[PDB]
């Protein structure tokens, strides 16, 4: 059977991303990068409460204590939803020039993942491989587990916990690690999918409950499914939108999806034909489910 997909929220965001789904409050969160905003919205009421903050917030999970953590500059900080405030909890990449976080997600253990990349003088020029991948542990000490990354993107992890998988984008490949849950380890990286030419630049990722991955391309209008035992694709989403940037579940037991994209770098042109850019998607149908975001443990 078929698919339905709605702009649920026409936010004509200039880079939406992050998107998390907070089942308490049946609401979407997610971020609009250069705006510096964190935002959210109820899926009931329809509306959205947005919050700034004073550098680029590039994205946001649940804590577990209460509020929100989120990833501003190169700064892990606490998020007072109720207070606009945010506190630093850690910061990284301080010997960068211009560097920022990218996409951050919380692993099965509470800790907060989230890599670097160098800003974009220019939509789309950057300093090649000046990122790293960290992650924020409870106990607020922070791991470095590789640099040399041009831009960190998608991530997860796989159903038995024992696998990470990480975009970074310039690689055009989903690459797998083997994890451990204990401690926070990866190693052994190697490739699972390399995205043909059609799919364009691997973006934000999630898994689903089948063990599959769910990866938005940027530029692709799409979302793509992976199958990371065998190595192939299995589905191809296409949207309404090019610059397609992040996907997760939500909604009811995680029965539906929500994508994000972005309006910065579109022409005159491609707004009229694609006016709905920058909006919350809103796919259902597809028939599987995801899982629930885990939460930061400190
Ligand atoms: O141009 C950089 C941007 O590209 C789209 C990505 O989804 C976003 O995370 C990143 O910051
Ligand atoms: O009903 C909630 C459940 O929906 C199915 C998801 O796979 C699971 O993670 C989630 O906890
Ligand atoms: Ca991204």
């Amino acid at each position: 059977s078929s698919i339905k997909i709605e702009c649920v929220l026409p936010e004509n965001c200039r880079c939406g991303e992050s998107p998390v789904w907070e089942e308490v409050s049946n609401s979407l969160l997610f971020v609009d990068i250069p705006a510096k905003k964190v935002c959210r919205w109820d899926s009931f009421t329809k509306q959205v409460q947005r919050v700034t903050m004073d550098a680029p917030v590039s994205s946001v999970a649940l804590r577990q204590s209460g509020g929100y953590v989120a990833t501003i500059g190169t700064k892990f900080c606490a998020l007072n939803w109720k207070e606009q405030s945010a506190v630093v909890l850690a910061t990284v990449d301080n010997d960068k020039k211009n560097n920022r976080f990218n996409d951050g997600k919380v692993d099965p253990a509470g800790r907060y993942f989230a890599g670097t990349m160098a800003e974009e003088t220019a939509p789309a020029v950057l300093e090649r491989h000046q990122g790293a991948l960290y992650s924020l542990f409870p106990d607020h000490h922070v791991k470095k587990y590789f640099d040399q990354v041009d831009i960190s993107n998608g991530l997860d992890w796989s159903l038995d916990h024992k696998i990470f998988y990480y975009i970074d984008s310039l690689s055009y490949s989903v690459d797998a690690f083997d994890y451990d849950l204990q401690t926070g380890q990866i190693s052994n990286r190697r490739s699972v999918y390399k995205l043909e030419k059609e799919e364009q630049i691997p973006d934000g990722m999630c898994i689903d409950a089948e063990g599959k991955l769910w990866v938005a391309c940027y530029n692709g209008g799409r979302v793509i499914r992976l199958d990371p035992v065998t190595g192939k694709r299995l589905q191809t989403v296409k949207l309404p939108v090019d610059k397609t940037t992040s996907c997760c579940f939500g909604g009811k037991n995680y029965s539906e999806m929500y994508v994000t994209c972005a309006r910065d770098g579109m022409d005159p042109e491609g707004l009229l034909r694609q006016p709905e850019a920058g909006g919350i998607f809103k796919i259902t149908g597809l028939g599987v489910k995801g899982i629930a975001p885990y939460s930061y443990a400190g």
